């Protein structure tokens, strides 16, 4: 089953240009937890900000581009990136932008981090029809002496 | 000769009760490299906001209470702080607030780092005379991939 995790600000902005502006150490320890020992997809880009591998897991780059990096593996089409995570009970998708859109109708599970940040962003997670999921998970927390904002998790499962 | 370092937010904002909003990894750098070689000065809740002592530096905790980690050297005063530091050239003087407020008037020099930034503060640089400095350099940089805000970095010496 495909999955997707992301971490949204007000608007469902999810990147820029820029670095995001916020301190979510707390966020970044659920994005862990939630992708350790599973094969996570990603896009060129992400792969590109990310800068080496994530330990733990089975890294899968979806690109048209050729890759260099042998420490991970480098696909070309949604299928195909599907078929390189194996047996597995859950596939991680941690975008970007089209990554997101490519994989959410075949999605079955969200996970989100709201965010009380509002920024102006250049790219927003897919639009998702609420009706059609089901909060199953939600936990919010106020910004600390860690964090800079409040946020916010959140988990959906497809109805 | 003492110096200070510190990053401030518009209007000598330099602390809140929680996590700064902003990511400024190449501030951490310019940090880092005025302060390599050299004893560093700070109080209490610095040090613990570190957590572990300064690799290259020699590090000074100022306070009242004593100390818990027997790799720094704690002292009481001003006096033993400056001490501690031995003939050296320059002192580099981190915060926190009362640190900085106590170490302001023997400095002789001040490098900051100005980020562009409205927050609402708890503790803040000390007010310094700005008829008594003199800008000797100064840098001015923008947000980017890596950096959430634009900022620039000065130099002041004593007039
Ligand atoms: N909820 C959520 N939060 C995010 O920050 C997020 N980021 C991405 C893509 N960008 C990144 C950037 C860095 C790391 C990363 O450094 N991950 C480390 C966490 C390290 C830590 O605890 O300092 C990992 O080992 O998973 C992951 C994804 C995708 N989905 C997200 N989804
Ligand atoms: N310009 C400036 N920026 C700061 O962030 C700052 N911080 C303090 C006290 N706060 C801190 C908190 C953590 C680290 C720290 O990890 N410093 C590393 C740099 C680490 C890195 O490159 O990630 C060091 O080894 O110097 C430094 C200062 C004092 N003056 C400052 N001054």
């Amino acid at each position: 089953m495909i999955s997707l995790i992301a971490a949204l600000a007000v608007d469902r902005v999810i990147g820029m240009e820029n670095a995001m502006p916020w301190n979510l150490p707390a966020d970044l320890a659920w994005f862990k937890r939630n992708t350790l020992d599973k094969p996570v997809i990603m896009g060129r880009h992400t792969w590109e900000s990310i800068g080496r591998p994530l330990p733990g897991r089975k890294n899968i780059i979806l690109s048209s581009q050729p890759g260099t990096d042998d420490r991970v593996t480098w696909v070309k089409s949604v299928d195909e990136a599907i078929a390189a995570c194996g047996d597995v009970p859950e596939i991680m998708v941690i975008g970007g932008g089209r990554v997101y859109e490519q994989f959410l109708p075949k999605a079955q599970k969200l996970y989100l981090t709201h965010i009380d940040a509002e920024v102006e962003g250049d790219t927003h997670f897919p639009d998702y029809e609420p009706d059609d999921w089901e909060s199953v998970f939600s936990e919010f927390h106020d910004a600390d002496a860690q964090n800079s904002h409040s946020y916010c998790f959140e988990i959906l499962e497809r109805r």
